[PDB]
């Protein structure tokens, strides 16, 4: 890796950019005006990005060539990054104030701001924008799988009165459809903040790796099928397939793909006749999930659902749901993310269904398929210091007045009826809102302040 | 890294479910049916990922005690890895045919397949699935990036009868816009498969260390300021900014936001009256490349050259289309996606103005903002060795016909009207047509054939 290719090109010649004697830059990040966003990712970028000696004289010389060649000229400032890699030990010369990960924080907020601690390194702040931007993903995924998290509680808890299993109501699937491998982990480690349900192996370690979790299982997953599995056993054997998996794991709860071919059919007859045995036989704690995986995830999941409830006694909870016996289940892995997670569940309980039924997963609309604009996450600059004078600066773009800037240094405050106040032009100082909720979390490349997972978890919580 | 742990972790318990004497499992990969698309990618993920010795007493043992947590149940198969680890020194026994990099290949065709060398390992094909199916994405964006450089010829040769820079014409800013460093250096490699303009140094590494490029550097980028370079100096002198960075950057071309406040404000103004003795003077070969950033890229563009028409003499070039005078040049580097590309440059046409003024960067929605989905990348089984004899694999979801995978053993050959054809059934076998265009690039664990980044160019290449 190399910080000092880690940037927008343009950036490398923003130096000469900026008014002649400003020795500070103070610019933060935040969630442009999905109404509260769950703050996740920035300590994973800290401590594999920017913190500890990041600047080496290899490193150096390296964007030095490499930016002597893209630029096609020497624009690259090796005198300004020099002074970091003697004066600091390569230690970035920059102080991050941030609010804990996991923070369910409103849109319009401050989540956390960067600012360099020396004036020689005014023009560090901004290098560092990508990497620190790069932020809006983990938050994004964090985010959006948690209002998934809330639509899930609000029909599991009004079709079953409990919220039991919640955690595990939404299983990530999308390892094979995020754009790289540091992606599926990162992305998988914002999913593990709301649930428990997850394939992408990636995101564990990450968290292990970067925020740490007592906790036994991290993230969970059970055996599983997949079309290949099969439709190896040939058309024909689709049962043979079937039962040898069902089998192999029957003192487990294991899932099984039955679209390969007519879904509709190893529903009815594969597992409703020639197959029954091997599901009421099973327990409650290792159920078949069934799993189909095409056609129109809602009417598929209510014909599923039809289907499996006339052959399966079905009993009827309390609030009055259709309940599939324990040792039966099913789980949408196809075609779900928020908007369509919604119209499901919606449907499931329309026609009078338990979300305790089923259980989904969700791919590449979980992990991948979220753009920075979603969460309109914003790292810019609000505060500057030339000739000892402080200014308070922001864009406020005619023609897009919902892209205006904060201006002057900003601090995260609770209301006096608890929601948070982002205070601008440092009018935090002015103590009315009682203290900064930001703590500082970087300082002079050190970490000053990190959260477990479970921390984190905490914090997300839901209600 | 371990590839022991960077697969779904379902497919962690695939090799109890294959139907048992099944020594071989042929997978394939292909974007089931943007008509043609860029192949790209691959390389990188054998050699990051796959090549040498990937398997290791470490690793083996890493993934059983976390698949232990992770299902509790060591469902692991810690016996089929570690066989690898000795007969194979940790390499894996798969082959992998693929079309050269940079092909340009239509729907439904084969782009590569994956098999097990050994009997034994018949279930590592679809374990590196996830690993290679991640493949898709550096492929999405180098079509999608291609598919851009097609609408922008179209245009630049209908409007100056050429395409001199045509390469330069699409810039690459997703760097603080992709889900993270790995996917901007992947991504962006993508873009410069089709364009040398690129900002994100990341796809440059990626190119060099594992694609290699004689020419010096892949991509290049100019000196630019963004919004902090600007409002820095105030929202008064916004002048003084401006006017020193062109000065700072007179020498080479240099591009400079401008919407930070009024738009049409600093065109008209500050570069067509204050600062307009600064850009008549510049080079051609270095101008001041004005760049908004406000809303609605059509409507501002068209505004921006009205206003900077009626500013600078505007020249109508030989095919009646408007041209600014060689030292300035307007950039859109925002809101541009290939969709909204298209309105832009065809709004620019109706409204008699030259592709030539206007250059474009596209983010987020370059980088990120792309799926699976678009292309449809999908790795699915379709040849089988159960017991001896082969079987011909693949689902076809009644709900769905629309994701019958191919069946057999494929082979990818050229029609005799030059185009192509996937031959299924290993019908590719009867000569009938020429030979298999997918070459074996992957074998036991080695890298049997690479491809130098201006060789994926070539391949690319349009018209
Ligand atoms: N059943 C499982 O455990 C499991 C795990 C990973 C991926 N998958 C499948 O992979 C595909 C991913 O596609 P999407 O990312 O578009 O959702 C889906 O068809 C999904 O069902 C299933
Ligand atoms: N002018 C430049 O060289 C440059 C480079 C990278 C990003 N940017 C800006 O950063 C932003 C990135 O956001 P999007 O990826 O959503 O486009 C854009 O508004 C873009 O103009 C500009």
């Amino acid at each position: 890796f190399n910080i000092l290719l880690a940037t927008d090109s343009y950036k490398v010649t923003h130096y000469k950019q900026y008014p002649p004697n400003t020795s500070k830059v103070y610019s933060y990040f935040e969630c442009r005006e999905y109404e509260e966003t769950v703050f996740y990712g920035l300590q994973y970028i800290l401590n594999k990005y920017l913190k500890g000696k990041v600047v080496t004289k290899e490193k150096i010389q390296e964007a030095k060539e490499v930016y002597r060649e893209h630029f096609q000229d020497d624009v690259f400032n090796e005198r300004g990054w020099n002074y970091i890699l003697e004066k600091y030990d390569g230690h970035l010369p920059i102080e991050v104030k941030a609010v804990p990960e996991g923070s369910v924080i409103p849109r319009g907020n401050v989540l956390f701001t960067v600012e360099n601690t020396d004036p020689e390194c005014y023009w560090l702040t901004n290098w560092i924008e990508t990497i620190l931007v790069q932020s809006w993903y983990p938050i994004t995924v964090a985010t959006n799988s948690r209002e998934q998290k809330k639509i899930l509680a609000k029909y599991l808890l009004e079709t079953s009165g409990n919220l039991d299993g919640l955690e595990y109501k939404l299983h990530d699937f999308g390892y094979r459809g995020v754009s790289s491998q540091e992606t599926a982990g990162i992305g998988a480690s914002a999913h593990l903040v709301n649930f428990k349900g997850t394939d992408t192996v990636a995101g564990i370690a990450l968290i292990k790796k970067y925020y740490g979790t007592k906790d036994p299982v991290p993230g969970y997953s059970v055996p599983a099928a997949e079309h290949s599995t099969i439709t190896a056993w040939g058309k024909d054997h689709e049962k043979d397939a079937f039962e040898h998996i069902v089998t192999q794991f029957s003192s487990v709860p294991v899932s099984v793909v039955s679209d390969s071919y007519d879904i509709y059919n190893a529903c009815e007859k594969i597992w409703g006749e020639d197959l029954r045995h091997l599901i009421v036989s099973r327990s409650t704690e290792a159920p078949l999930i069934i799993r189909p995986d095409s056609g129109n995830p809602l009417d598929t999941v209510l014909k599923v659902l039809d289907i499996l409830g006339k052959k399966f006694p079905v009993s009827e909870n309390s609030k009055g749901y259709k309940l599939l016996p324990p040792y039966l289940r099913v789980i949408q892995g196809d075609g779900v993310d928020i908007n369509t997670l919604q119209e499901i569940v919606e449907g499931m309980k329309q026609k009078k269904w338990s979300i305790e039924n089923v259980s989904f997963g969700s791919g590449g609309a979980l992990l991948q398929k979220l753009t920075r604009d979603l969460l309109n996450c914003s790292f810019k600059c609000s505060y500057v210091v030339t000739n000892g004078l402080g200014v308070n600066v922001f864009k406020d773009p005619v023609a897009d007045p919902n892209k205006r800037s904060k201006k002057g240094r900003l601090s995260l405050h609770r209301t006096p009826a608890g929601t948070f106040v982002t205070l601008e032009e440092g009018k935090g100082d002015l103590e009315e809102y009682g203290h900064d909720l930001l703590h500082t979390v970087f300082k002079n490349g050190k970490v000053t302040k990190s959260y477990s997972f479970d921390e984190v978890r905490k914090n997300a919580q839901l209600n």
